[PDB]
């Protein structure tokens, strides 16, 4: 019915009031049916909780939709109702709502990706994709994704509903522990910067705590992110009656709430575990008629995996080893989807001191792109690191980018209109950072070339609104082939003084000539001290790693 941009214009106007919960509501009109199977039972019952929900004074009503996925649905024996469940969901709601919003509820599908589970990227996106399909067919006003645990998977869902309708009015939401923690790691900050880039137009946070423990990760959240925010608590902690769990938080005690998380610009407001018409009344009244807070955002350059953000306000170690390039043995098993010899690498690396982790696959026509996706997939959750995604074909880069669970860095783009556009539309679309290397038409070969192809890739970033989210290589050259570093520390030096992170593929300086482990060093050394932000180097050399640390201490950035 109305489009996101609609629904943007009233949020900008006045805080909208969501509903409340209706499992709890359903058991006590004596049906304690899988809620969505009531689409098809028992559709009186499931009208009756939404108009007591519109006659408290609900803005917006969620469809009766939360396990209304196949993957889900598989899971009661209900996978061939998912049709008349969904599309029952959203009339009902739609009578119920008159004029009033109706949001497509979409929840996870309980099944972890791979490699914590079976399920690979794709079969989200195909799973998501069907619900929201039905969902913009009966006209919601918008679609929400519910409870998420895991970012890809809420990646995924976000994707797919995108790609359906690019009109539909989104929002992500992601449930937190009392640690601050999603399931698989991830916090509010983390979230933020990996969300707010992609095209979704609200995040939020529901379930799992109540009003009171949500308000410090709902603030962390609130200072990434520039986009709509939603909440919606449980009433209040859990506990144990009768053998049951029960949210008791009474209608004052939650609304008192409301005003705490007004100042820091909530634009929805609603109640999830506990929550009743009782509570929505009150919070109709409290809540009243209020114009949101203006909304803006901390800025810092960041790449993430499910558990891990990395910061880039400190020198960051990118390990090199997981690139088949000189490797027979590497080389030779990526060729017949070996996984653990991957996974080992890439633990070892951070053992050592890895944050983020190179990933190339040699010659990509004689990889499995079934396989990049699962390394792409599961490298992040058993190293626990971010990946620099070092891929030479488009099509794989794509296909990568999708898969990735979290923000990105990719690995080099070269001084190359075409290129450039063409990768940046990539990290624009599926999230990420970019290393765009100081390089053209051919190999600079000097300061004064490097500064002009970096001036160069100023321009083009500019033009595409992207000069925040790269990392600059100057182009480190071979020693033998009179690679002249100094041209390169003198780079360093410059883009580091025009506050522009830079990194350097270390290893190609010494790449034939012994004793490499000595002028990887001290060039390293060197880099450092011109302002060397990160390298792409070898974790396992050992005498590197260390000088590295002694160097950091002695600089006084860290002991």
């Amino acid at each position: 019915m109305r489009n996101r941009r609609e629904v943007s214009k009233l949020l900008s106007e006045r805080v909208l009031l969501l509903d409340g919960a209706y499992g709890t509501e359903f058991m006590k009109y004596g049906y304690d049916d899988l809620p969505e199977e009531l689409n098809i039972k028992a559709p009186d019952v499931v009208l009756k909780v939404h108009r007591s929900y519109i006659e408290s004074g609900s803005d917006v009503i969620l469809t009766n939709t939360f396990g209304a996925t196949r993957m889900k649905l598989r899971k009661h024996g209900l996978e061939d109702k998912l049709d008349p469940i969904v599309r029952n969901a959203v009339r009902i709601a739609r009578r119920a709502a008159g004029e009033k919003l109706v949001f497509g509820d979409i929840g996870p599908t309980g099944e972890l990706p791979y490699p914590l589970g079976s399920t690979l990227f794709e079969e989200f996106y195909e799973n998501f994709r069907e619900t929201v399909e039905i969902m913009v067919e009966e006209g919601v006003d918008g679609i929400i994704f519910e409870t998420f645990s895991d970012i890809l998977e809420l990646k995924a869902a976000v994707l797919a509903a995108r790609e359906v309708s690019r009109d539909v009015f989104l929002i992500a939401h992601m449930t937190f522990d009392e640690k601050g923690r999603s399931l698989t790691g991830t916090d509010p900050a983390n979230f933020a910067i990996t969300f707010d880039e992609l095209d979704i137009d609200a995040l939020g946070i529901n379930c799992s705590l109540g009003p009171e423990e949500i308000l410090p990760i709902f603030q962390e959240l609130s200072q990434y992110t520039d986009k709509f925010l939603v909440v919606e608590p449980n009433a209040g902690k859990p506990i144990v009656e009768n053998g049951k769990t029960v949210y008791p938080l009474k209608p004052h005690d939650f609304a008192v709430h409301i005003d705490s998380y007004y100042e820091l610009g909530v634009n929805i407001f609603g109640g999830c575990c506990g929550t009743t018409p009782e509570h929505v009344k009150l919070f109709r009244k409290v809540l009243g008629n209020r114009k949101p807070l203006q909304r803006k955002k901390k800025r810092i350059f960041a790449v993430s995996s499910p558990s891990k953000l990395v910061t880039f306000d400190h020198f960051v170690v990118i390990g090199e080893r997981i690139n088949p390039a000189g490797r027979k043995k590497l080389w030779a098993e990526m060729q017949k989807g070996n996984e653990e010899i991957v996974i080992k690498e890439a633990k070892t690396q951070v053992e050592k001191g890895a944050e983020v982790l190179d990933v190339n696959f040699g010659i990509e026509s004689q990889i499995d792109v079934r396989y990049v996706e699962k390394i792409v997939q599961t490298l992040p959750y058993v190293s626990n690191v971010p990946l620099s995604l070092d891929i030479q074909n488009v099509d794989l880069t794509e296909r990568a980018l999708r898969a990735y669970p979290g923000r990105s860095l990719f690995n080099s783009a070269k001084v190359d209109e075409e290129e450039l556009e063409m990768k940046i539309n990539l990290l624009k679309k599926y999230g990420g950072t970019l290393i765009v290397l100081l390089m053209g038409k051919d190999v600079p070969k000097s300061f004064e070339e490097r500064k002009e192809y970096f001036e160069k890739a100023l321009k083009i970033l500019e033009r595409h609104d992207f000069s925040d989210r790269v990392i600059f290589d100057p182009g480190v050259l071979p020693l033998g082939a009179e690679g002249k570093p100094v041209e390169v520390l003198k780079t360093i030096e410059f883009i580091s003084s025009k506050g522009f992170n830079t990194t350097v593929g270390l290893s190609n300086l010494s790449f034939g000539l012994p004793d490499r482990s000595y002028y990887n060093t001290a060039f390293l050394v060197l880099g450092i001290s011109k302002g060397l932000s990160s390298a792409i180097m070898n974790p396992l050399d050992e005498t590197l790693m260390k000088t590295l640390n002694a160097t950091l201490v002695i600089l006084e950035k860290k002991e």
